[PDB]
């Protein structure tokens, strides 16, 4: 919303003004990926030991 | 109300007047700042409720 001031004199008068806008959110999305070894795999999950 | 100095020799004798002066006073106006719409009017009393 704005103010306003009380001119004189020779010009149009003053009229109280309010703007409403609408703008839009954006979706972004990030990554990264750990490959995970593969003979280590099965020496973590058991069944060599 | 002015003063005055006392002045010697060929000079002529100065005397004492006054000032009154008098002046108007200017007239200024200004306006501004309102204004509505049919839909409220007929909202904010006796129509739409």
């Amino acid at each position: 919303h704005q103010p306003l001031i009380a001119r004189d004199g020779p010009h149009p008068v003053e009229q109280p003004v309010h703007n409403y806008m609408t703008k839009v959110i954006d979706r972004r999305a990030l990554n990264a990926a750990f490959s995970l070894a593969t003979e280590a795999i099965a020496l973590l999950t058991g069944e060599a030991l």
